[PDB]
């Protein structure tokens, strides 16, 4: 058979090309700005740090390409990828075409279903339509249920996993077969997640392995040290911790670019507001920020701010509030002035914000802690004039960019922190697709030893009955997923 | 101490300018300060950082008003301004001027076809004029001396001023003849405006400084000499006044590692021909076809400039396209005072072949164009026809789907053009462009050499227009860049200035 190894091929062509599923959620999948995530692609990326040591190219580069479930395979065979980690069964007869890792998860094939319908089990399906996606383990079994029991069942084929869930969303099939953790996956991002439900007894117990070409034993055995390592190092249940019983979150990319003419920057961000119906309300930011001092800056070459936000409530604070956790780092340059010193440590925040949105007037005032070395703020905001006019998501981004955590390969282009303890001018224009403006001037400097942000805001245009007036906006950010599944005793011995 | 003390203390120059003295200093549609007496401002910061011996000098741009602009400089809060300030005896004992950069005269705008014809017409009527300024002294002189009754308006600044006389709310506005030519070119109809009237005076317009600091004047009258001689001053006034006046574009691009790609960002604003613009946002993704190695960009931006014509001999729907693209956004650094292989593919003029096959609402249609591109110098030209018969989107809104290979890449930033990297083998290039309160474009194009020859072929899908709307009903302006074109005469007395 084969002599060589795609190790072999890789380190040749310098790229290794990793295929990825579409829609397999939380484990390969798009995230609402394209990016591909999940419990799985973390195991790819843990692989491809494994192949750069193994063949010392610290500076190889990947190549994520989109596969689906009918095409993995004759994909794989023609080298149009070196191998993909996401939701594919090991099996018997797979084996003939190609080669797994050792498992990474381990499921069992049922159904999801409208709450308080007639579905039930198996049985129910008699007569109707049922959704399945194409080239699954799943339409192999509904398809042989079908025929061997005569059930008379429509069975709709869909693309991929979101097709199918929305086939079923949209009442086009009265239930969804697949994979049950992909069941949950999708019922995730549902208008309604808790409108469905996952029933009916298994019709399959499977196991999921990364997919590779037959005849390449030394890359599967780094693929399976590698598994191994991340079992008994603790990631393995540190990652399932994260996918399935936390929020999955989608940062925001704060695109920064120097104004040099007025010694400072810009930026422009877009920010998608939960609807509470399940559709999003666009933000579209514009930024410009400009040195209350007239001494020298650091004038950036351009980059990004990553940024995560938590919203939560006080249960003891009766007024109209915001409690806000804000994780920032700065990135897209690849690897102590008295500023930078001034973040060292943990800084105290004020923050007042005097706002007129159509003419309805408010103040909000919130105090907290900065932490620029961890890129962490923690802040508690009160509406001191009674009742927020807005939705507390919309003021987010209103109400301290100097306490982002600069990477030390790019500390002289923190802009913020060198423009302190003066501080900087920082103005927005922030438009609300279909909707009105907000308008806002802030300076931001130090008073004494507090980081003060005070702002002015005016909103105009806004429909009294549109998505922010109207109180529409979810209490969250960054487009949370949650999932809603169970730790299983199989997937507990895997972890052993 | 001096002004040059100050400057080479602060390692900052802070410059005063206005916001709105057109074409001279004023704001674009992306808030950057342009003009002709910002191009002197630029030289004059220049020769500072020449004569201290230091390139990375900051410059600092703060906004001044007619009103506030000599208490500004005298607390010094500014160091100096080129704007549009007349030189005068009373104004030369609050400040000191640089020798003279334009000459004016002060005159009326007014509606084309109506009874303004000379000063006497404003008996009785509402006139607006800028606050703090030489014509607000001038018109209040006039009201009183000839008893005239005029209601006189003062507006903040020239384009408030101009916006008072466009809404019908004064019937003229009195400025410097050639601001008000400028706020006409701004105008939602710009030829539905009239300079008219006698002149009421002559002014000198110079660079503001603080009194009593002659070598700072001495600098920048010796740069204002240098520009003369040189030529550059009347080279500013055919660019300034001559020539359409173009915003650049910028196009935000950030590396996707995940897909060995980027992906970008950026707003382009088109005219709309009753004067408002129809914003269209741009979300890009590029992906190579080939599975080798690519330069995967620190984020960085393209500077786009682009000119549409017609071709006289041409009776197919059609467009002619130059543009000029710069990559920019990486300094070059203190020290420092090719990339790939598929570089060396664009080191001389390379033809381009264009195929677009386009859906919009269920309306199709193709485009085919050919023409080359020129990547040393940043520069393509196509000419594009529609081949299905009459395009039924406007062509301004086809631009940036219809090469960003054929950027130029300054030498420092060459390490990161992902474009030219990806050849020969190509790229995919998908977008959503979305029209602000309009339907959305989805793009997917494959960018490749075939042969010699540099292939765009594009897949387009246009949904949710509105038929009425500025796109299917066809009301964008054949042009890019939100284009300004003076209507001034270059004056004897400019002439006597530029010798
Ligand atoms: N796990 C199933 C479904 C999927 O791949 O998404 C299969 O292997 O066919
Ligand atoms: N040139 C006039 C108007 C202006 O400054 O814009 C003045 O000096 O007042
Ligand atoms: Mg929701
Ligand atoms: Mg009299
Ligand atoms: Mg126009």
């Amino acid at each position: 058979g084969a002599a060589g190894s795609t190790l072999d091929k890789i380190a040749k062509n310098g790229v290794i090309v990793v295929g990825h599923r579409e829609s397999s959620v939380p484990f390969s999948y798009y995230d609402n700005q394209q990016k591909v995530v999940g419990f799985s692609q973390d195991y790819s990326n843990a692989i491809v740090e494994a192949v750069k040591k193994k063949l010392n190219k610290p500076d190889l580069q990947v190549k994520l390409i989109p596969i689906t479930a009918q095409n993995r395979i004759p994909l794989l065979q023609n080298g149009t990828f070196d191998f993909e980690c996401g939701s594919t069964d090991n099996n018997v007869e797979r084996q003939k075409q190609a080669a797994f890792s050792d498992t990474i998860f381990v499921v069992t094939t049922r159904l999801l279903t409208k709450k308080g319908g007639d579905i039930k089990d198996f049985a129910n399906l008699k007569d109707k339509a049922v959704v399945v996606t194409s080239g699954t383990t799943s339409e192999v079994l509904l398809n042989k249920l079908n025929e061997e029991q005569k059930m008379n069942m429509r069975i709709i084929s869909a693309k991929d996993h979101g097709d199918s869930f929305r086939t079923l969303e949209s009442g086009r099939a009265v239930a969804f077969m697949m994979d049950d953790v992909l069941l949950a996956g999708e019922r995730a991002r549902a208008k309604k997640p808790d409108n469905w439900e996952i029933v009916g007894k298994p019709q399959s117990q499977e196991a999921w392995g990364c997919m590779l070409r037959k005849d390449d034993p030394q890359f599967k055995k780094l693929m399976d040290d590698t598994i191994a390592q991340v079992r008994t190092s603790g990631e393995a249940e540190k990652w399932f911790d994260k996918w399935f019983k936390n929020p999955i979150l989608v940062s925001h990319n704060v695109y920064i670019t120097a104004d040099k003419q007025k010694n400072g920057i810009k930026a422009n961000f877009k920010i998608r507001h939960n609807v509470e119906d399940g559709s999003v309300q666009l933000a579209d930011h514009y930024q410009q920020n400009t040195p209350i001092g007239d001494g020298p800056v650091l004038l950036p070459d351009n980059h990004y701010l990553s940024t995560q936000s938590v919203l939560s409530k006080d249960p003891n604070e009766k007024r109209d509030h915001m409690v806000l956790l804000e994780f920032v780092t700065a990135a897209g340059i690849t690897l102590m002035s008295k500023g930078e010193e001034l973040f060292t440590g943990v800084v105290p925040i004020l923050v007042e914000l005097d706002g007129d949105v159509n003419g309805h007037k408010f103040s909000v005032r919130g105090e907290g802690e900065g932490d620029a070395t961890n890129g962490k703020l923690t802040l508690k905001f009160i509406c001191t004039t009674g009742k927020l006019p807005v939705p507390w998501p919309t003021l987010v981004t209103t109400l301290v960019q100097c306490f982002s955590r600069y990477p030390d390969h790019m500390k002289q282009h923190d802009f913020f922190k060198s423009a302190m303890p003066e501080g900087y001018v920082q103005e927005r224009t922030i438009s609300f697709k279909d909707d009105g403006t907000y308008k806002t001037r802030a300076e931001v400097k130090f008073e004494g030893d507090t980081l003060v942000n005070r702002i002015e805001l005016k909103g105009i245009d806004f429909k009294e009955d549109g998505n922010i007036l109207g109180h529409k906006l979810e209490y969250n950010f960054n487009n949370p997923l949650n999932m809603n599944f169970e730790l299983s005793d199989e997937m507990k011995a895997l972890f052993k």
